[PDB]
């Protein structure tokens, strides 16, 4: 893999549970940088309502490629090339404290978006189990700390 730099966020999926007030409106890009060891921390903002929230994350290595921890092992994360064309799949698993939660975001190195490669993130959806109707497609922007 290769996983250092810009992504951005072209589209985004959630288990059933996830509330709708809590989905992102936007989104900034995401700036991921190594720290050495192989561990690496990701940084973006979103919208949720009118909030602007600023995220960094620690995303620590595994024994397996493409899977990393965050959280001291709270949440698992696990980056996977979308066949077909030149985005990946951010897949993430955790265990909150409310709950089991399943979360999928369609990344990519181009900030544009192809209908074809949201039809193949919506399949490899479907076939994990979560559903079409809750993929959503957050505005991309700037940071929200300027407003």
């Amino acid at each position: 893999e290769d996983i250092t730099g810009t992504w951005y966020v072209k589209a985004m999926v959630v288990d059933k549970d996830f509330p709708e007030d809590r989905r992102p409106r936007k989104v900034s890009p995401v700036k991921v940088t190594a720290l050495g060891g192989g561990n690496l921390e990701a940084t973006f903002t979103f919208m949720r309502e009118d909030r602007c929230i600023q995220k960094k994350i620690l995303m620590r290595k595994t024994e397996e490629p493409g899977k990393f921890s965050a959280y001291g092992g709270r949440k698992l994360i696990y980056l996977q090339e979308l066949p077909g064309t030149d985005d990946y799949v951010f897949y993430s698993k955790d265990q909150r404290r409310g709950g089991l939660r399943y979360m999928g975001n369609l990344v990519g190195r181009n900030p544009n978006t192809n209908l074809e490669a949201l039809e193949e993130f919506k399949k490899l959806v479907q076939h994990k189990g979560l559903s079409e109707e809750d993929i959503f497609m957050p505005l991309q922007t700037g940071s929200c700390v300027l407003e």
